[PDB]
DNA sequence: TACGCAAACGTTTGCGT
DNA sequence: TACGCAAACGTTTGCGT
């Protein structure tokens, strides 16, 4: 079509090209008529063709693991915004946790040739760690991770550890002996790593969180409400609870109120992420904040670099976590005492 | 490289590309041969190259006002659902309402040659019906019109109005005739649709709202807080509010809270979407469902009618909402009076 | 029988003049 | 000075034999 472009404008489609590029100098009438006949033709260049040229389709792929959820819908809004500004264009692929399912969309990813790989998979198990390297020649950085898994690869580190010791801490000076936690899929930083930073504060103050007072949750809101209703449903209950994650923590919320429980004043909740909405959850959130922003950006740049400046050498940016006083959580019995 | 393959292979391309697509018979030994080429050399097909012949890329554009809100992100994971499991990759664009934005991933997205196009606007400005013109030629439908604005698209319509009615008449029914509204822009279906709905089944009842009960928000829980906060901050309060969607009702619920009023007790509250997490809102939020996965799994697929089987005339499908009743609502004091 | 040739898809770009 | 030629990018596919 640049031909037929060429030919209503009486030049070269290698004028056309140039004029299109403005990759070299061109008449201003020459210029002018092109515009013309790229106009009353409707002309739209094939950026497929140009790929073919040029080796780079200008797109990044998101290998997710799902959208829907609050955490992961912010994360990725931030990641657009963040390609769209610097020309690119954006294939988001999930694959839930589900392997066959990620060596679908990475291949067909690869087939599209994305200029780099944005990764967010949660879980990382060998033979996940495996295909991944397979594709070792296209560029590519995870973003979930809490140290380095690999060295084929860039990371943005979260610091999801000293998360869950900021979160404990806060809790014990509160005046809080007696906490109760519901975390996340250990299989994941967010979970195992949120996890410990929490345990090794409560080591620290000599608190024994009693196996009763811990239930794994997934994330989702009714897993909350589940671990709620477990924990409080008990005859010894926690006056404090650390839930691994807000939307979680909104499922904990809702099992409380309809146990007739009052929070903060019967149970104190600390969640984490800082969700967009959390402050508006009833009653206002104390959580912990990640930066999911900055960890979009952050993202998005060691990939640009690693294509652009073609670097070779994976490379790790760390990130920080940073607590929320809002409302939900009250003195504990021993506020008073220190 | 498929020429590197055959090499490897000692065959032809064509022999090879033949096997890569089970495209014609190949000898046994000659098939098996060239995966074997195939997979030691490390072959991934391009499917720019292949673009460029067959003539579709096999992905599709959409074009989006926001991802992180959950009505959008919830409607955005169905669509790409549908596309993964029909082959296809998805491009997900946020315009954020921008027309220069919308002008722009309009024409990046004409330029990587979609195959087809998912259009989620929310406001539509004879300006922007323009530009969508200008694209007749790829295949799109437009996910959120209420009824049919133009003849070049295809169209899902969400049956918004007969929503907005479902709510005013259970508010009715159920003992309410002090009633308030926090609709969303008007300039939007969800908005003026949902609104009207609900207005005309207040006519039907002799039902007159207030001007100062009727507050415009944003479809974002910081308008729903403000809102409430006007509505219950007055003389005279109605026992009632419909509020335009679930998210700005989750604000709406926090400032009752703050300012210590009771829900249901207080004030009753229904809300509009039925979004993931309402059950788990406090108090579970009582609300019209709007079928979202359908809303998406329909809309692809008048696409990929469309597409696959060259459809030229417009099409519109009706999708319809559904009252889920749960617990912000209570008894008016008309009740038993009917 | 089972396969190979060569043109074509829509641009970019090194040389020329 | 300001531009045009022709090869090349990686596959698909109509004909042949
Ligand atoms: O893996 C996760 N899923 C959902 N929300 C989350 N917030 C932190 N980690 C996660
Ligand atoms: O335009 C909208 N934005 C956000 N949420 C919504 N729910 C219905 N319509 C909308």
């Amino acid at each position: 079509t640049i031909k037929d472009v060429a030919k209503r404008a009486n030049v070269s489609t290698t004028t056309v090209s140039h004029v299109i590029n403005k990759t070299r100098f061109v008449a201003e009438e020459t210029r002018n008529a092109v515009w013309a006949a790229i106009k009353e033709l409707h002309y739209s260049p094939s950026a497929v063709a140009r790929s073919m040229k040029v080796n780079h389709t200008k797109s990044i792929g998101l290998l997710a693991t799902s959208s829907e959820a609050a955490y992961f819908a912010e994360i990725i809004e931030a990641v657009e915004k963040n390609c769209f500004q610097k020309g690119y264009t954006l294939i988001l692929g999930n694959a839930w946790n589900n392997l066959e399912k990620q060596r679908a969309y990475l291949s067909m990813m690869a087939q599209k040739r994305v200029d780099g790989l944005l990764v967010m998979c949660s879980e990382y198990p060998e033979p996940l760690l495996a295909m991944l390297e397979e594709y070792r020649h296209i560029p590519m950085v995870v973003m979930d991770w809490g140290e380095a898994k690999a060295d084929f690869t860039d990371a943005v580190i979260d610091n999801a550890f000293e998360g869950g010791y900021m979160a404990g801490r806060y809790l014990i000076e509160r005046g809080h002996r007696e906490i109760g936690v519901i975390p996340g899929p250990l299989e994941r930083n967010t979970g195992a790593g949120r996890l410990a930073g929490f345990m090794k504060a409560m080591e620290e103050a000599m608190i024994k969180v009693p196996e009763s007072w811990i239930v794994q949750g997934d994330f989702e809101p009714e897993s909350g409400y589940r671990a709620m209703q477990q924990i409080l449903s008990q005859p010894h209950r926690p006056t404090a609870v650390f839930c691994g994650g807000d939307i979680m923590a909104m499922g904990a919320l809702c099992a409380a109120d309809e146990m007739g429980l009052r929070v903060p004043q019967d149970v104190s909740l600390i969640g984490y992420d800082n969700v967009r909405n959390a402050r508006y959850f009833t009653p206002a959130l104390t959580t912990i904040h990640q930066p999911k922003d900055s960890l979009g950006e952050t993202a998005f740049n060691m990939l640009l670099d690693r294509i652009v400046n073609k670097r070779e050498e994976p490379q790790s940016i760390e990130v920080h976590p940073r607590l929320i006083e809002r409302r939900s959580v009250a003195d504990g019995p021993f506020r008073d005492y220190r």
